[PDB]
């Protein structure tokens, strides 16, 4: 689909929206360099180290100096980038959403008619979201990745001649591995989707057809093959879950023995010492962390594809300009006018469907103070015509004249502002009645706004008000009367006394006291008023001086209502006819499910503990390998790198096994857990009687979808929840206990550091301040508003209140952009804070390490073993819970209940 470039995204930003931009890009090329920057220190300090491991104190105050200033210089580069990046998004977001709403104000109706109403409120709302989430910070971490990576390359040319190629013809192997596993996984996916599109046909024929499944009795046979086509789904998913882990395990032992050989080659230049271990170790992280980053910035790309598919279908909006436009400042205007209108030979086709020819040859003609009526068949012509006449539609053949003045000529907003028209069915305003009222003019007192509603005979129904015109509408006009609502639409159309009235069918679906209360409003409204009612009640058309029959959006009859009854033309014809319960259910129920299983968790578990043991491994085995480098002692060094580079394969070739080992006992583990529970909620539901598929609760199509999703969810979380909490608690374990064995005091150090930048992390992304609730509350209620006003856009012309309406958006968006920016202040303060802790926590946990070293109850060695084994930790315990404990009690409760 087409999608606009760049340049053009960021089109709708002014002179200081453009410095903004500016300073946001420069601030993200800052920290995209620091980053790299930032592990260029964290080699520089480990060959200091290795050096050092064998000049100490000062080396270690410059270094600590050095971390903390980069710490500093990050969390201000990053807070400002977030602040200013988001602060243009929002500025961009405001213009964005009042120009979108003056164009499609603008644009006329049979644009809307091309868009349903439906989809403009979903562009308005998901589009302007997609566009805000892209500019704010999604693009701001592309640049900044796109810097880290081009930034990793240059220092990779400082001193990486050999490195860098070689880590580059490791990407053919790569590329290789990526992609002979993604052959099998399309291959795989199609199976997959086989055996779920049998299994959800089978569910869906019981489900849809379960009145005929308790008719047939016979469920014999459907149940044995249910279990026949999960036990395929079953032989099939096992292989799947298998082939996954065996990819996940490949990209590990790939990931490893690239590590290796990187190693084994800067063994090689440290025997040609060609590169000190220093800068092998610094540009070999550094190539990595750019490549990681570059890899990771997927999901920002994909944020900033949408975007730019929104950005596209918003300035195709934006720039389709009508062929007139309402605003226009061209016209005659005149200071008066008598009011007769003259139509002949219209001719329109919607932009829609431009190939009937839906109108033709309406020559009519209405005098001041004249009563014409309009009557015919459905879709005989009547509303187009009124549409035309407030210039929604430009009439392709035929010629409008108000009074030697054409509506062409005339101006739209002059000409709409002086016309009155009533639709078939008009609809309130989503605002009180004194709102609703003050839509007649701007400039309307108190008094003649009560003048104006008892002049509609509206008088009967204010001395009940609650608080007269204060007293509110109610939502959704539910504390209305269809009487009563055309009382009011009558009042707000003649408080500004239009010239000329366009009552389309403005008096039918109504109770016999409201058909009698419009038409007496009616009658007082035709003294002196020039009238055009298309309307299907026999009294008003026979009180009409003059009515013109109708059909196919053609002239028939015209005159008195004795020819229409001679002729006996349309007229004749016309006048003869879930969430709530959700009770905790105790884990231990939902785990002993697995009972004929045990075997199989035993199993799984033992996989996963060992697993999360091999990680402390490696960073023991990174610690002897600094170790070993620390001390020349070069036949001795190479020996023993070569040594742990075949453990380091050693290594990917263990997490390659218990990788395979976990996948397959926890699949098969849990996909015999689905298989037990669809087949107890099967037992279950046939147990049901028939009313109990009968609440809306359990539609056939939420049943089944309840059936699938949260099988696969609850089969997925069991088996891999309770594997992560015994991986993540084995790592925890052991990186505490190594701590505690080497020090208790930088021991609490680092478990203290941990937890500060944990609180401080990725919950507080989106959790903390309590900003989320009440901004995203608010939009949606703008946004619900600008959604009532697109949908009543023929009323909202009707009122020529387009600019109000506007205005109130815009009033109703202020304090939720207002709070767009307060959370987009404390976003950036979290997420700078988030980033220098690390810096900062480097520099603290180092130090005291050097500190201890002093008291010599550590040793460098320890003190990288340490850190790097926390950080690992840290990262691990990333690898739901909720939705499985949803799931797993409402089968129990469904299974359970007698």
């Amino acid at each position: 689909l087409p999608m606009v470039g760049p340049l053009a995204l960021f089109r709708f930003a002014d002179g200081k929206d453009i410095v903004l931009i500016f300073m946001g890009t420069v601030m993200s090329v800052a920290h995209g360099a620091v980053l790299p920057l930032m592990c260029i220190v964290f080699g520089d300090m480990t060959d200091s180290f290795i050096k050092d491991s064998m000049t100490l104190q000062e080396d270690m105050q410059s270094f600590a100096i050095y971390y903390s200033i980069m710490g500093f210089v990050v969390l201000v580069a990053a807070y400002m980038q977030v602040s200013f990046w988001a602060l243009a998004a929002g500025r961009q977001v405001r213009r964005i959403r009042k120009l979108f709403f003056h164009r499609i104000m603008q644009q006329d109706i049979g644009w809307f008619d091309v868009n349903e109403t439906g989809e403009l409120n979903t562009r308005l709302t998901d589009d302007v979201y997609k566009i805000q989430e892209g500019i704010g910070d999604k693009v701001g971490m592309l640049i900044q990745a796109f810097s880290t990576f081009i930034t990793s390359f240059i220092i990779g040319f400082v001193k990486g001649w050999k490195l860098t190629l070689v880590i580059l013809a490791v990407s053919p192997a790569l590329g290789i591995s990526a992609a002979i596993f993604g052959k099998v996984l399309t291959n795989f996916t199609a199976k997959e989707q086989t055996a779920y599109a049998k299994a959800g046909a089978v569910a869906e024929e019981v489900l849809s057809a379960i009145r005929t499944v308790f008719a047939f009795s016979g469920q014999d046979r459907e149940i044995k093959r249910y279990h026949k086509n999960l036990e395929d789904a079953k032989n099939m998913g096992i292989k799947k879950a298998i082939s996954a882990n065996i990819a996940m395990g490949f990209t590990f032992l790939m990931i490893y023995l690239s590590y290796a050989l990187a190693f084994w080659y800067g063994s090689i230049l440290i025997m040609s010492k060609e590169y000190t271990i220093g800068t092998v170790l610094t540009v070999f992280f550094v190539v990595l962390i750019g490549a990681f980053t570059m890899g990771q910035t997927s999901p920002n790309i994909q944020s900033f594809a949408s975007a730019r598919g929104a950005a596209h279908k918003v300035y195709s909006i934006i720039d389709n300009q009508p062929c007139i436009d309402s605003y226009s400042d061209a016209g005659f205007k005149p200071d008066s006018i008598k009011g007769n209108i003259e139509f002949r030979n219209i001719h329109f086709n919607y932009p829609s469907r431009p190939d009937v020819k839906i109108l033709n040859n309406m020559s009519l003609s209405v005098k001041s103070g004249q009563t014409i009526a309009l009557v015919g068949s459905s879709g005989c012509g009547k509303s187009t015509t009124i549409q035309l006449l407030q210039r929604f539609y430009d009439p392709q053949e035929g010629s409008v004249s108000i009074d030697t003045h054409d509506i062409r000529s005339l101006n739209v907003r002059y000409l709409r502002e002086m016309i009155g028209v009533v639709s078939q069915e008009p609809i309130l305003f989503a605002t009180t009645i004194a709102e609703n009222i003050k839509y007649g003019r701007p400039d309307v007192t108190q008094q003649e706004i009560e003048q104006a509603a008892k002049e509609a005979n509206a008088y009967d129904f204010i001395m009940n008000l609650p608080d007269k015109f204060e007293t509110l509408v109610g939502d959704r006009g539910t504390q209305m009367s269809g009487g009563q609502k055309q009382r009011i639409a009558i009042a707000r159309a003649l408080v500004r006394n239009p010239k000329i009235l366009l009552l389309d069918e403005a008096t039918s679906a109504l109770d016999a006291e409201s058909e009698t209360i419009v038409q007496a409003a009616l009658d007082k409204v035709r003294l002196g008023r020039t009238t055009i009612v298309v309307a299907h009640r026999l009294s008003t058309i026979r009180n009409a001086d003059v009515i013109a029959g109708f059909h196919k959006g053609d002239v028939i009859e015209l005159g008195t209502h004795s020819q229409l009854m001679e002729k006996q033309g349309v007229y004749y014809t016309l006048v003869t006819m879930e969430d709530e319960n959700v009770p905790p259910v105790s884990f231990l129920k939902v785990m002993r499910l697995n009972l004929s299983e045990w075997p199989y968790m035993a199993l799984g578990t033992f996989c996963a503990i060992i697993n999360g043991m091999m990680q402390p491994l490696f960073a023991v085995i990174f610690s002897k390998i600094i170790a070993v480098f620390a001390e020349p002692n070069q036949e001795i060094v190479r020996q023993k790198s070569e040594f742990f580079s075949l453990m380091f394969a050693a290594i990917g070739g263990v997490t390659f096994v218990t990788m395979f080992l976990q996948g397959f006992c926890f699949g098969k583990s849990g996909e015999l857990l689905t298989l037990k529970l669809r087949l107890g909620a099967f037992k279950s539901m046939m147990r049901q009687d028939l009313g109990w598929f009968d609440n809306p609760k359990n539609s056939v199509g939420a049943l089944t979808t309840r059936l699938a999703t949260d099988a696969a969810q609850v089969q997925g979380a069991t088996g891999v929840r309770m594997a992560t909490l015994a991986q993540n608690i084995a790592n925890l374990g052991t990186s505490i206990i190594i701590s505690f064995v080497y020090g208790w005091e930088l021991t609490l150090l680092i478990l203290s550091v941990v937890p500060i930048m944990a609180v401080a992390g990725s919950v507080q992304m989106q959790l903390l301040a309590g900003h989320a609730a009440e901004d995203k509350k608010e939009l949606e209620k703008a946004g619900k508003i600008a959604t009532e006003a697109i949908e009543n856009i023929r009323t909202v012309a009707s009122l020529t209140r387009e600019p109000k309406f506007e205005s109130l958006y815009q009033e109703n968006l202020h304090v939720p952009y207002k709070n767009s920016q307060k959370k987009a202040h404390v976003y950036g303060f979290t997420f700078s804070f988030s980033q220098a802790m690390i810096y900062f926590a480097y520099a603290g946990c180092f130090r005291f390490g050097a500190w201890l070293i002093k008291e010599g109850r550590m040793d460098a060695e320890g003190v990288y073993l340490v850190i790097s084994a926390v950080l690992f930790g840290a990262m691990a315990v990333g690898e739901n819970y909720a939705k499985a404990k949803m799931s797993a009690s409402h089968l129990m409760m469904l299974m359970n209940r007698e």
